[PDB]
């Protein structure tokens, strides 16, 4: 989702409680 952290392991893309952007 991010250009660092990657999700190759095929996860989606949401919003985290805390307020950060990754994949779920």
């Amino acid at each position: 989702c991010d250009m660092e952290v990657s999700c190759p392991d095929g996860y989606t893309c949401c919003r985290l409680q805390s307020g950060a952007w990754g994949c779920c």
